[PDB]
């Protein structure tokens, strides 16, 4: 006999040929609407000129019945293989050149995002996503907020969570990014310093967070680290950490929870102060007088003000009957004219 229609027509074996003609500014609206009824072509791109998008179908009935323009079209298949090798090979620039930096915590993306491309939202979600395939979370950052600079974070895509574990150095790092600050950019640096220690030095952290810096120099060198941190939560991920390190560590750390400006005068001194400082807080004087051989005090300094800023940190050496060399190195681009800096403090004998 012979078949139903309704099972002969499934059987054709050649591909989807037609796409729907759209104006750019119907573009979303439509693409929405194909998704939706389910006659979207996911084997094809859709294309663009001047005024029109062409969005590849696979039922063009469908399209006329939703009242779309259906056109024959030769549209590209869609990629098999992937070379981006990063965030510009995936977006126009218009929205690539209003992005921020893009940092990766452990398997969470966070980048930021200004209202002005905010409707761009999806295309960004999607581009991140294809150059970190392993990536579980992407936030949206802001500034960071009060006493324990927590940066504020809106989770786009993915897990709603902002806690993860981050290798770094050899070390593994918990961090809970909605509790307190981390600053993942501090790799290059940390590892340094740990290269810069010697064995049997005792080493002062104020302002350590989740010591990342006290894991990293612990890690290479057979050291006393000591790290004072103000945010609770901060300390407790830190007594975590310590032990989720704890048999791979050379060094020692001891993790003080406490103001280091109350902490510090109370400590004896050591051979090298470590001092990540926040952004705006002047500590030089109580850092250095915590050092006997090597200061490491970070800044955040203007190009014009970088000659300032050593002759200041000069001046504090004297200050404390100190003779010192003194040498600054630019750290990171922390926005445009301004530098992350460090001051390399030498107290000679
Ligand atoms: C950018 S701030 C870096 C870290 O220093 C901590 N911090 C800020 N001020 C102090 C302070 N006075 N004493 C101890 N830790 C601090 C913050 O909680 C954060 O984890």
């Amino acid at each position: 006999s012979h078949h139903h229609h309704h099972h002969l027509e499934v059987l054709f074996q050649g591909p989807h040929m037609s796409g729907v003609k759209v104006r750019r500014e119907d573009a979303k609206k439509v693409l929405e609407l194909l998704k939706s009824v389910g006659i979207l072509d996911g084997k094809r791109k859709a294309i663009r000129d001047e005024k029109y998008v062409i969005f590849p179908v696979t039922d063009t009935n469908i399209a006329k019945s939703l009242g779309l323009e259906v056109v024959d079209v030769e549209l590209p298949m869609r990629p098999e293989r992937q070379i981006y090798k990063n965030l510009e090979d995936l977006l126009p620039r218009e929205i690539f050149k209003k992005l921020g930096r893009l940092d990766i915590v452990g398997d969470i993306a966070i980048v930021s995002i200004p209202d002005e491309i905010l409707s761009e939202r999806e295309v960004i979600v999607s581009a991140i996503r294809k150059l970190y395939p392993k990536v579980k979370v992407i936030a949206r950052r802001g500034f960071h907020s009060g006493l324990y600079r927590i940066r504020e974070l809106e989770v786009i895509w993915g897990e709603n969570r902002l806690h993860t574990i981050h290798k770094e150095n050899g070390v593994l790092i918990k961090v809970d990014l909605s509790k307190v600050f981390f600053n993942p950019r501090m790799k290059g640096e940390r590892y340094r310093i740990a290269q810069l220690v010697n064995d049997g030095e005792r080493i002062l952290v104020p302002f350590a967070g989740v010591i990342p810096y006290p894991l990293v120099i612990a890690r290479f060198k057979n050291v006393e680290v000591y790290a004072v941190e103000i945010n609770e939560f901060a300390v407790k991920l830190a007594e975590e950490n310590l032990e989720l390190n704890r048999d791979r560590l050379k060094g020692k750390i001891k993790i003080i929870h406490g103001d280091v400006f109350e902490v510090l005068p109370n400590l004896p001194n050591f051979d090298r102060v470590v001092s990540p400082t926040p952004k705006g807080v002047d500590a030089l004087s109580l850092t250095l007088s915590k050092a006997e051989k090597f200061l490491h005090y970070y800044d955040f300094v203007h190009e014009s003000e970088i000659e300032r800023f050593r002759e200041r940190v000069l001046e504090e050496c004297r200050r404390q009957g100190k003779e010192c060399r003194v040498s600054v190195r630019k750290v990171s681009d922390y926005k445009p004219h301004v530098y992350k800096v460090c001051a390399d403090v030498e107290i000679l004998s």
